[PDB]
């Protein structure tokens, strides 16, 4: 009754140009199973955000990745929110919920705005730049770590350690294999931030400490809220404003549409979260039998969710294939949904919407202007080398 499919979901040839597959994986059936992994799989818009909305049933605490908790140890000691179900979940959720809460990004937004402007002055002093390097990396780089009241030592190994955190949700192919052999260095210095001392009063980190004092986490529960951070809170906005980038190098309508209305830009990004999905997909393990899409799933079964695919269908979306910075975005999934959907949004969103501002207001033209390069992740999609040329308005 399920079909199965050979796509390696997870294979170069399909992170190289992911969209005729997933177009396949939605139209194959509501689920699918993928021999590959024997995993289950859905595409379609409906059972991903129904999926994402069963947490009972559809649960978080087994691992989000391939791996299932029950039955391998986790390469890393299990995250307190990302892989926790409620009750568990509920308490940390909230903490970050606090530490990043909306009365928290007043007092971050002058800082990351002015950074956002006088980096987008930089670079048009440059003229021809790499929009990964230059532009979705050094950005966040500029404005994160402080932000988390990271120390300035050892910062070189935030983006190799999340490569390795969103690569080991994948499958036990190269890149996830690559990525665990020889990590400790990279897992020792975040673990080392974590601890109170590192971390400076004032920032994220600082804070989450400061709520072991309500009752809310224990204080060997900060360490690792901390780390959630310093996992989830750098490299996915760096995936994120190079999507975006990359969308209005190729929209050059759009970039027109932003440029003539900056107050498009928060709109902007979030359409290039749905468009490129720089997280692509998330598991969940079931916690008994359940019917979806008329297949009857066993417990204990890994559950693959294309994020981007269902950002994609076009029984939900129209024109899914299209860069609409007035699109009615809501509904997306690139950010989740449900209990688990991201609480770093508010960051997210804060630093994509100052640098799409920035653009709008000091950048006549985006044109890519030499080899694209792509980087390939087990689940962030975004790319290696992007270089533009940057015309001032
Ligand atoms: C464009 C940027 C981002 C994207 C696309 C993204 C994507 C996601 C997604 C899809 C989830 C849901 C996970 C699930 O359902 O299992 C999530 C959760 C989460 N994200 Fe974000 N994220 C981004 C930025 C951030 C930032 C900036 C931070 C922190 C500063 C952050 C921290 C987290 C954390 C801690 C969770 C777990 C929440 C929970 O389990 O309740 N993320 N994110
Ligand atoms: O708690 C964590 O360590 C964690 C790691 C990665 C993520 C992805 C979704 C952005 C979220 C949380
Ligand atoms: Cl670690």
């Amino acid at each position: 009754t399920i079909p199965h499919l050979a796509i390696d979901p997870f294979s170069l040839d399909f992170f190289d140009d992911p969209y005729p597959d997933q177009q396949t994986l939605r139209d194959a059936g509501p689920v699918v199973y993928l021999d590959k992994w024997n995993v289950y799989g859905v595409a379609r818009y409906a059972e991903v955000h129904a999926v994402l909305n069963d947490p009972t049933t559809f649960c978080s605490s087994r691992g989000v990745g391939l791996s299932d908790f029950k039955k391998e140890k986790p390469w890393r000691p299990p995250s307190l929110i990302l892989e926790a179900d409620p009750p568990a979940h509920t308490r940390p959720r909230a903490v970050l919920s606090k530490v990043l809460s909306p009365a928290t990004m007043k007092t971050i937004r002058d800082g990351f705005a002015a950074a956002a402007d006088a980096k987008v002055d930089e670079l048009l002093q440059r003229g021809c730049i790499d929009a990964i390097a230059d532009l979705a990396e050094a950005y966040p780089l500029s404005v994160f770590p402080d932000a988390m009241g990271l120390k300035q030592e050892g910062r070189e190994h935030l983006l190799p350690y999340a490569g390795l955190v969103f690569n080991a949700f994948g499958p036990p192919n190269e890149l996830r294999q690559t990525a665990i052999e020889r990590s400790a260095p990279h897992q020792a210095y975040v673990n080392e931030q974590c601890q109170r001392p590192n971390l400076a009063p004032g920032g994220f980190g600082a804070c989450i400490h400061a709520f072991t004092d309500t009752g809310e986490i224990t204080p060997d529960e900060a360490p690792l809220l901390v780390r959630s951070l310093l996992s989830a809170g750098l490299d996915t906005t760096v995936n994120g404003i190079g999507a975006a980038v990359y969308c209005l190098a190729r929209f050059p309508g759009e970039l027109q549409r932003l440029r003539s209305d900056p107050t498009l830009a928060r709109n902007a990004f979030e359409e290039a979260v749905r468009f490129e999905s720089p997280v692509q997909t998330f598991f969940r393990t079931t916690t008994r039998e359940v019917e979806l899409g008329g297949a009857v799933i066993g417990e204990g079964e890994k559950v693959l969710m294309f994020l981007g695919s269902a950002n994609r269908d076009p029984r939900r979306w129209s024109d899914p294939d299209l860069y609409d910075i007035t699109r009615k975005t809501s509904g997306h999934v690139g950010f989740g949904s449900g209990v688990h959907m991201c609480v770093g949004q508010l960051v997210a969103r804060l630093e994509g919407e100052v640098m799409l501002s920035a653009l709008a207001r000091k950048v006549a033209a985006i044109d890519i202007d030499g080899p694209v390069k792509r980087r390939f992740n087990n689940t962030l999609r975004g790319l290696e080398s992007l270089p533009v040329k940057l015309t001032p308005a």
